[PDB]
């Protein structure tokens, strides 16, 4: 792909984070803590899952960023509406305002309803995410495999400002402690 020139500098929004997440000083890395991180509750925090939003809001244009997923067993990545549900249980779907892919139990799937199997020969260590607001497109790229396409959501109905979306996943196994990292431009 040739989307690198739309690169944007994403930072994480501490106020949206699940209360167990630990965000680095530079707001570029996030990981699951082994306990509550001693923050107050607020209506923005994701309560049920280890999720956080980017601070940036997008309502036009073309945007590109990259995320490092090295040594993780489970994660979700993509974009979502600014007005997604924060509290309680929900599924990641375009109907609920999410355009995401994930790793879970050694398989990769796109967050359609129902979910779509992805075909990845080279497990990615870094994911590229491309958003074309006007076209209604969210695309995912395998940076480890020379930028090969993973998945394209087209005919997207964003219906609001978009935010970068992250889920570090649970660490029930002891094998999923590694962080998500926003990779330099
Ligand atoms: C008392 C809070 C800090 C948490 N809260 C809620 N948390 C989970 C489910 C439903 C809620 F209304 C409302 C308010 O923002």
């Amino acid at each position: 792909h040739h989307h690198h020139h739309h690169m944007v500098h994403i930072t994480l929004d501490r106020n949206t984070a699940n209360s167990w997440l630990i965000i680095s000083k530079d707001r570029r890395q996030v990981r699951m803590g082994d306990t509550h991180q001693n923050v107050s509750d607020n209506k923005e925090r994701f309560s049920n899952y280890p999720m956080v939003l980017g601070a940036q809001r997008f309502s036009s244009g073309k945007m590109y960023w990259e995320v490092d997923v090295t040594q993780k067993e489970a994660w979700d990545l993509g974009v979502c509406r600014d007005s997604v549900q924060r509290k309680g249980q929900f599924s990641l779907s375009p109907e609920n305002g999410f355009w995401t892919i994930w790793l879970w139990q050694d398989s990769y799937e796109a967050g359609t309803s129902p979910q779509t199997t992805l075909h990845i020969q080279v497990p990615p260590c870094q994911i590229g995410i491309f958003v074309d607001y006007e076209a209604g497109v969210v695309s995912f790229y395998n940076i480890t495999d020379h930028g090969s396409l993973i998945y394209t959501f087209s005919e997207c109905v964003f219906a609001g400002p978009l935010r970068p979306f992250f889920n570090v996943g649970f660490n029930y196994s002891g094998g999923n402690a590694a962080p998500l990292k926003l990779c330099p431009l």
